[PDB]
């Protein structure tokens, strides 16, 4: 850091702005001559002759230029000079152009040929374009050339289909429709604000071409806004890495060529400059300049100019007249008008048709308002921005077909509409500035455009000149219009505001980026070619020639300014800058930093509305604003029509800017034209203010002036004040009507209690009765509903319902309505949380639910207030009071348990040496927590709880009571339980190379099947297993032995009890207590944990003695982490996500530049996204490849097995990802190299952040929020999820400590800063899960009577924590009369739902007893609703289709999600399935799974996470039809029972119920079956008796593929049938028949069922039925698996009269083709 110096930046500045001249010198074309006059002096310069043709270069004919280019150019037959000089450069380069020509030369086709080129690469050979796929900016200086700038593009590319609208004014949040169009239409300062935001790439990503049109504005006072827009496009493409291509439009002024340098131009290339020969229309032109110094004489001569020259043109020949006053206009035509009446009626007859030429025409529009009327019957005419509406357009009309022969007109029109004189006139060039509070010389971008006018370019050959201004000072001008006037950087004006732009933005981190952006600048350029005019001397550029010290300086005097005013923490020593809040939101409303000082200062929670008022006043860019003496009066008369009392202030400046806001909300007319001009430009900088302030108040949480500046801005934006009517808010309602109803007594609210005729006979108005009842009901009304529950004594978790209760009109609301959701306590002082809410079209009449947390303090208060006001409507707020005067807090936590600081235990504490040798290589002693729980776990055998933050290593803890056991017993049972799938089969393979192949023991894993299940069970040593395949094994415990005498019982993250699937965590937890007390030797538990507030309440639960209940408070993990946590107030999920883009480099930069990360992030696509902008990021930080640690040749031989091109590129870049369209090998893969080092980066999505064996030095988790498309909303990352991934900043060995930074919504912020820092709270969740339970607990008799329920009850965790926390649980009061209550109406709502669903019946009052339906229901472990759903919907005429449709609505495909626009997706997958569905939602999950379960039957490949889903969906569907079998034999129907049976081996094969059977075969295809049934091949059968030479002869083979087809044969069924009744004669009516059949198959089974489509491994079952096809009677059914052979006996009773005809069926419940049947007769 060298030495600095601070600067005096107002004498370095260029004071004059836009007006200066460097151009000390000036010279004249060859007409010099200058004629002099009493009173002023005319200045001659003659239009220039045309130059001749260079070198070729015709004009290029539009049939020469591209097909696709021929649209969008109608009415041209050929190109002008400019046009064809570069049509070349303009369609068929990418290269960056800077255009210099002179106004009107046609620039605008130019930049249309650049456009056109864009549009030209989506072509998309038959569709139209590919409209979606890039974006256009324009960015035009006035806003007027902006609304024109449309209407003429809109016109040129309809053609195309291409949408070009304007945004531009003050929209803030600009509507998502922008996604709909293509060429964006803006000013400058407009885009410099939404640029400002960070979100940016959420409309900059697709932006292929931005335009600067006018670039010459540099040299402006606006000019800056220019060099900001640039700088940070240009630094932004480097940082995406995506070409944008920048086009310059400029007028033909010096400096250009540096100009050229800014925009990355190449001169050879892209740079062209053509003098005024080229102007559309030669100009011959006159610049008049008066010495006169009296005022009143000045304005006499000037009007005695305009006369005359007007004059030298009579008949046919059109004037304009510029001036500088909406009111001016007028004065000036009515004053030429009195100028040539007097003077001999002078030249009159314009019109020179005395019998109407253009007098029949210009009488016949007569009828148009004030002054045009006026002076309409001759030829005289006025156009003015002056609200006069479709009058002026239609002034356009006249003028255009040269009726109207004098036109006098404000600036507005010159850049407005393209409509061009044969002469021009400009007087005067005086023009009124307000915020310099004075008069001041004329923008050089007016001129230019105004006097580019002159010469229609179709009419004319030649156009006449005339600008009229003083003499004095003024050959400016002359520079100006004659290619002189040099352009130069206004940078430092606005250098600190700029600064502070780039700092929020974080591409400006420190003083060093600083200088590196001026280095950006235009500024920086003009320095190094002109130092002289920028204060710098050429010994210091000759010893400096970069300007180091300079930016230097410049940077620190700014950010010095910007530190002052609490912008910008900024240090001398370092120079590193650090944003405020202050600094973010002048940044984002473009306020001066002197203001938000005067802000800082002045505002307070208790500013009163009168102060509010004043504060606005005081703000900077008003600093020159005054109180002139001709408008003292006009402001004295404003002040008593205003309503906010003006205290204390006189006529000073704050007070006219006070009542200039007033007399705008109160629609005041003004007539001082001084004070009108004052007022347009506070009133449209009052927006951005007033939203600043709200938003700075807001953020202090200061209730009551949050609510002030709030209804603040909607005053100015509704223009009303808060004590008028709601209605005046709807445009469309006559204003007297609503004055009518504000005369009465009469409150808005009492409407809504009024029909139409009610409101008429209050009004006295009856015919308007029925419009203001509807506009009534437009009005935005919300209803509120809470539900409250505590966590804590310190925070309460609410759920906020929001019900929109109005009807939606889309002219009014549009497609959308946003809202502020706000919670304040008592008083109404303070606002403890608030947070956006977005009501989107698509979703009004839609419940919303919000949920958050809010805090509360010990001396409670009796309410807090939830208020929703509207962020854009007056008037429009619901309130919700929220007592608390029925609270029960929770009861006060215990202390953790203390952190013993003992000394490390040596890896010899354990004696054996085979147990030591799987430690002492990896380490030398444990962990803190490890010594301290290991005399309890390794040195007893009583249970015990481990509560540690998550990485602490509790791990081995349960290693400890695994190693105990196996020295106890040698043949030990030891059952590990996880509530995560990913994390046991982690656990799994660290465990069996450890327990297995180390110690040679036996180490299992349980899966989706019983029988396999129950051997593992068997053999084990160690079982590893998820919580539900423990439960469907330990209902059972009874009958099974292996389930009781198990010696060691371990449950990891039993915090995980409070979260999703929770419940059956906890049943088996206390059914493995139950059975423990039940069999009196004795199990042992160890629970290991997060830490828990509430672990007492675990520990007695499970049994655990205090002293042998080990809970560890979050800031005693073994390696200290450092937690930060950043907050984005930005709503819209995607825009937020981008604007984490950068802060996620920034901390990997500032937290771990050079140890490993991780970054979660919210989805799959999303990190890919995240790793490559890193990678981008990087190289544009020039540090490219800073993440890999070895060569690339290191990782080759492992990149080669990857898939994925794009994950090779990152890789080989030092970046992986981690999503999970990756094989199980490449994320193997991936994790290794990261492990190693050698890749210092990983991205994963956060379904991966429990299936990660992998640790970083910090974690970012990258936004907490994800998508449910089910409830079309954001919704957050379980805590669970959140404190898993904390965990990862966890290395043990290397770091000295872990960092992790969580990127979240401001509205969760608050949230991580509480359950973080602190031991976390668990609740259970049985009691709204509790019916299944009962059901298996009733089934196995375990549960006989309602006591026996409630005794049951008594082992679970929730019987602890209903005392605890009794709000939390509907327990209204904590006594044990309560908590009994509370159990019994508990049990029997729950056995009264069980038996209204024919699971269970109640006898007695007391005694439950299974049924049919509840056994089959805890048989294949299905929720009991499913099975009453199957019962309800299934009948004797049920085919597959709704078999299909049944399953499919299941409740275990109720918890598929629903993805972001996997809407539109399976939309598209439903018209491709062979079934269509009838009125589907497709956010419902009940019908994706329909379209999934077609889409396997169809062998349809689709998205990665549909893949996925149809594997869930798979794990379950084949105990779901086996389920369907049951209830369908139990009501004896025959037809749908081999239906369900057939979809089981249909669903398991993946093909249709007419499919060929050959399917089946691998490798076949349509293309091999059709040459199948050909030659008379059609089953498995058939091909099997094939001998092998002419098998592989039928058609196309390899020796591979013919070795998996004949394995297919070889495991398929080939089984033998054979049947007898027993006792065939001496059967009887009503009696016994029983049926013998004996299966048995030439083949000795070994191998599972083969089915690749089938992902999870099954073994053969079959069903063996009897049946009577002609009545579809279903008489017996058995379902076996046989192996060898078996015998299967099956009975039934016999009808009467002898002779009866039965079938006897047998059914695969896997393969097709094996269905045998056999017919038979009886008695
Ligand atoms: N402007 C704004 C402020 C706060 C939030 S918040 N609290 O919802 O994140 C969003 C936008």
């Amino acid at each position: 850091l060298a030495p600095r110096q601070v600067l005096d930046l107002e004498d370095l500045v260029f004071t004059q702005g836009s007006h200066f001249m460097a151009n000390k010198r000036c010279q004249l074309p060859d007409g010099s001559f200058r004629r002099q006059r009493k009173g002023y002096e005319e200045v001659h310069v003659p239009a220039l002759k045309p130059k001749p043709f260079g070198s070729e270069e015709q004009l290029l004919p539009v049939e020469k230029l591209p097909k696709y280019a021929q649209a969008g150019f109608e009415g041209f037959k050929t190109l002008n000079r400019i046009q064809s000089k570069l049509y070349r450069a303009a369609l068929e380069t990418d290269e960056n152009l800077l255009l210099c020509a002179p106004t009107g030369a046609g620039k605008t086709n130019v930049a249309l040929m650049c456009m056109l080129r864009e549009i030209g690469k989506h072509i998309n050979m038959d569709g139209t374009i590919n409209v979606d796929d890039f974006k256009i900016i324009y960015i035009a200086p006035m806003r007027s050339l902006v609304q024109e700038m449309v209407g003429s593009f809109g016109k040129r590319l309809a053609t195309y289909g291409i949408t070009v609208a304007e945004l531009t004014g003050d929209h803030q949040l600009c509507k998502e429709e922008i996604s709909a169009t293509q060429i964006i239409v803006c000013t400058p300062e407009k885009w410099d604000i939404i640029t400002r935001k960070g979100g940016e790439r959420t409309y900059t990503q697709l932006v292929r071409l931005i335009i600067l049109d006018e670039i010459h504005l540099l040299h402006d006072d606006r000019g800056p806004v220019l060099e900001a827009l640039v700088a940070r496009a240009i630094r932004n493409i480097e940082m995406t890495q995506e070409d944008v291509r920048l086009i310059g439009l400029s007028a033909t002024l010096p400096n250009y060529e540096d100009v050229a340098t800014f925009l990355r131009v190449d001169p050879a290339k892209g740079l062209f400059y053509f003098d005024n020969s080229f102007r559309p229309v030669p100009l011959e032109q006159t610049y008049v300049g008066i010495t006169e110094k009296k005022a009143i004489k000045r304005f006499q001569i000037m009007n005695e100019i305009v006369y005359e020259k007007i004059m030298e043109h009579a008949g046919k020949n059109q004037v304009l007249v510029f001036v500088h006053s909406r009111k001016e206009t007028g004065k000036t035509a009515r004053a030429i008008r009195d100028m040539c009446l007097e003077k001999d009626t002078l030249g009159l007859f314009l019109r020179e048709g005395s019998a109407s030429t253009e007098v029949l025409r210009t009488e016949a529009e007569q009828c148009k308002n004030l002054e045009l009327k006026d002076l309409l019957p001759y030829g005289f005419a006025i156009h003015h921005a002056g609200m006069t509406r479709v009058d002026r357009t239609l002034v356009e009309d006249l003028f255009a077909d040269k009726h109207i022969q004098v036109l006098v007109s404000t600036a507005t029109l010159a850049w407005g509409v393209n409509l061009p004189a044969h002469t021009v006139i400009i007087k005067g060039t005086q023009v009124y500035s307000p915020e310099k509070g004075r008069w001041t010389e004329l923008g050089a971008l007016d001129i230019l455009q105004m006097l580019g006018r002159a010469g229609r370019p179709q009419y004319d050959t030649k156009g006449e000149g005339i600008l009229i201004t003083s003499h004095g000072e003024l050959q400016y001008y002359l520079s100006l219009l004659n290619q002189q006037l040099p352009i130069e950087s206004q940078m430092v004006s606005k250098l600190p505001d700029m600064l502070n732009a780039e700092i929020v933005l974080g591409n400006v981190q420190n003083a060093k980026d600083a200088v590196n952006w001026l280095g950006y600048a235009y500024l920086y350029i003009r320095m190094l070619r002109s130092p002289t005019l920028y204060g710098i001397s050429h010994d210091d550029l000759k010893g400096d020639p970069l300007l180091d010290q300079r930016r230097l300086d410049l940077v620190h005097t700014a950010a010095l300014m910007l530190d002052k005013n609490n912008l910008v923490k900024y240090d001398k020593k370092t120079g590193n800058f650090q944003v405020t809040e202050l600094g973010r939101i002048a940044s984002h409303y473009y306020i001066t930093n002197d203001t938000v000082q005067t802000y800082n200062q002045l505002l307070k929670p208790t500013l009163s509305e009168i102060e509010l008022f004043r504060v606005f006043s005081l703000s900077s860019e008003f600093k020159n604003i005054t109180v002139r003496e001709e408008e003292k009066l006009e402001l004295q008369k404003l002040l008593e029509r205003v309503p906010i009392p003006v205290k204390e202030s006189i006529e000073e400046p704050s007070a006219k800017i006070n009542v200039l806001l007033q007399a705008f909300i109160s629609q005041l007319k003004l007539e001082g034209f001084a004070l009108m001009a004052d007022m347009v430009y506070v009133t449209q900088l009052a927006g951005r203010l007033m939203r600043a302030i709200f938003e700075i108040v807001l953020n202090r949480g200061w209730a009551q002036l949050t609510d002030k500046t709030l209804n603040l801005c909607k005053m100015i934006d509704k223009r009303m004040w808060q004590s008028m009517c709601p209605l005046r808010q709807f445009r469309k309602l006559p204003e007297e009507v609503v004055k009518k109803i504000e005369k009465k007594n009469f409150p808005f609210e009492r409407l809504y209690d009024l029909n139409h005729n009610e409101i008429g006979e209050l009004i006295r108005m009856p015919k308007m009765g029925k419009t203001i009842h509807k506009y009534v009901h437009l009005f935005p009304k919300l209803e509120l509903s809470v539900h409250l529950q505590p966590i804590t004594r310190s925070t309460l978790k609410v759920e906020l319902t929001i019900t929109p209760d109005f009807q939606w009109d889309e002219k009014v609301h549009g497609s959308s309505e946003a809202f502020w959701i706000l919670v304040e306590d008592v008083d109404s002082e303070v606002i403890l949380h608030h947070e956006y809410f977005l009501l989107k079209a698509k979703y009004a009449q839609d419940e919303h639910l919000i949920t958050f947390f809010v805090p509360v303090f010990e001396p409670l208060p009796p309410q807090y207030f939830i208020r929703v006001v509207s962020d854009r409507w007056l008037s429009c707020e619901t309130q919700l009071p929220v007592s608390f005067r029925h609270l029960i807090l929770p009861e006060k936590y215990p202390p953790p348990t203390e952190l013993l600081d003992l000394q490390p235990l040596p890896v010899s504490a354990l004696r054996n040496s085979a147990f030591e040798s799987l430690y002492q290589d990896k380490f030398p002693f444990f962990n803190p927590i490890q010594t301290q729980v290991f005399n309890t776990v390794y040195n007893s055998d009583d249970n015990v709880f481990v509560g540690a933050p998550t990485g602490s290593g509790k791990t081995i803890c349960a290693e400890f009571a695994i190693l105990r056991m196996l020295l106890q017993s040698s043949e030990g049972r030891c059952v590990y339980i996880t509530p995560m799938e990913a994390l046991a089969e982690q656990v799994y393979m660290d465990w069996y190379e450890k327990f297995q192949d180390r110690l040679n023991k036996k180490v299992v894993l349980l899966t989706g099947e019983t029988s396999t299940d129950l051997k593992l069970l068997g053999k084990g040593n160690i079982i590893i297993s998820t919580p539900e395949k423990w439960d469907i094994l330990s209902r059972r415990w009874k009958q099974r032995k292996n389930v009781q005498n198990i010696n060691l019982f371990v449950v990891d993250e039993v915090h995980l009890i409070g979260g999703e699937n929770g419940p059956v965590l906890e049943v088996i937890c206390s059914r493995m207590r139950y059975i423990s007390s039940q069999i009196e030797r004795p199990i042992r538990i160890v629970a290991l944990s997060s830490s828990l507030s509430n672990a007492k309440d675990v520990a007695h639960w499970l049994g655990c003695s205090a002293t042998s209940t080990f809970n560890f408070h979050p800031n005693v993990r073994p390696v200290p982490l450092e937690l930060h946590i950043q907050g984005f107030n930005i709503s819209h999920t995607q825009t937020r996500l981008l604007s984490m883009a950068k802060p996620v480099y920034h901390a990997i930069t500032k937290h771990s530049p050079k140890k490993p990360v991780i970054v979660f992030v919210p989805s799959r696509k999303q990190t890919r996204l995240t790793a490559i902008d890193i990678l981008t990021t990087c190289a544009a930080d020039i540090q490219r490849q800073r993440f890999l640690h070895c060569t690339e040749k290191d990782l080759i031989p492992y990149l080669e097995k990857l898939s994925d091109s794009t994950l090779k590129e990152t890789l080989l870049n030092g970046v992986g990802y981690l999503h999970e369209g990756l094989s199980p090998m490449e994320r193997r893969l991936v994790e290794q190299l990261f492990s190693s080092g050698a890749i210092q980066v990983v991205v994963a999505s956060r379904s991966l952040c429990w299936g990660m064996n992998v640790a970083a030095h910090l974690v970012i988790i990258m936004d907490t929020q994800y998508y449910n498309g089910k409830i079309h909303a954001y919704v957050d990352y379980p805590i669970y999820d959140v404190l898993q991934m904390v965990g990862h900043a966890n290395r043990p060995l290397q770091d000295d400590e872990g960092r992790c930074v969580i990127m979240c919504q401001g509205s969760k912020k608050d949230f991580f800063k509480k359950f973080l820092y602190e031991p976390l709270p668990v609740e259970s969740h049985l009691d709204h899960c509790m019916h299944d339970h009962f059901n298996a607990e009733i089934v196995t008799k375990t549960i006989e009577n309602k006591q026996d329920a409630v005794d049951y009850l008594t082992w679970t965790f929730l019987y602890r924590r209903m005392t605890q926390n009794p709000n939390y649980y509907n327990l209204q009061g904590i006594s044990h009369r309560h908590l009994s209550d509370h159990l019994s109406e508990l049990v029997e709502q729950t056995l009264s739902d069980l038996e209204q669903s024919k699971c269970i019946s109640i006898e007695d009052e007391m005694d439950v007893a299974p049924l049919n339906l509840g056994m089959i229901a805890a048989y294949y472990y299905i929720n009991y609703t499913t099975i009453e759903l199957f019962s309800m919907s299934l009948n004797a005429k049920t085919k597959v289709r709704g078999l299909i449709e049944i399953i499919s609505n299941a409740a275990e495909y109720e918890n598929i999600p629903i993805r972001h626009h996997e809407d539109n997706l399976l939309r598209q997958l439903a018209q491709k399935v062979p079934h269509k569905l009838n009125n589907p939602k497709f956010n419902d999950p009940h019908v994706k799974t329909n379209l999934l379960l077609q889409a396997h039957l169809s062998r349809m490949q689709l998205s990665a996470e549909l893949q996925s889903d149809t594997e869930e969906i798979l794990s379950k569907a084949i105990r779901l039809i086996q389920a369907c079998v049951d209830v369908l034999s139990s009501n004896g129907w025959l037809s749908p029972a081999l239906a369900a049976m057939e979809l089981a081996q249909m669903v398991t094969q993946a093909m249709w119920s007419k499919d060929s059977y050959l399917k089946q075969l691998p490798h076949f295809t349509s293309e091999h079956i059709k040459r199948c049934t050909d030659k008379g091949v059609e089953s498995v059968f058939d091909i099997m008796e094939m001998e092998d030479e002419e098998r592989n002869a039928l058609l196309q083979l390899t020796d591979s593929q013919i070795a998996d087809v004949a394995r297919f044969c070889n495991r398929y069924p080939n089984i033998e049938l054979s049947y007898e009744v027993v006792d065939k004669d001496s059967i009887r009516s009503g009696g016994p028949v029983v049926v013998l059949v004996q299966l048995e198959r030439e083949e000795e089974v070994t191998g599972p069922v083969i089915a690749p489509l089938f992902p999870q491994k099954r073994e053969e079952g079959w069903w063996v039925v009897i049946g009577d096809a002609k009545s579809n009677s279903l008489i017996s059914i058995k379902r076996l698996t046989l192996q060898q052979k078996a015998k299967v006996k099956l009975d039934f009773v016999a009808p009467a009269t002898g002779a009866h005809n039965y079938t006897l069926y047998f059914m695969s419940d896997a393969y097709m083709g094996c269905d045998q049947e056999y017919k038979f007769s009886v008695d």
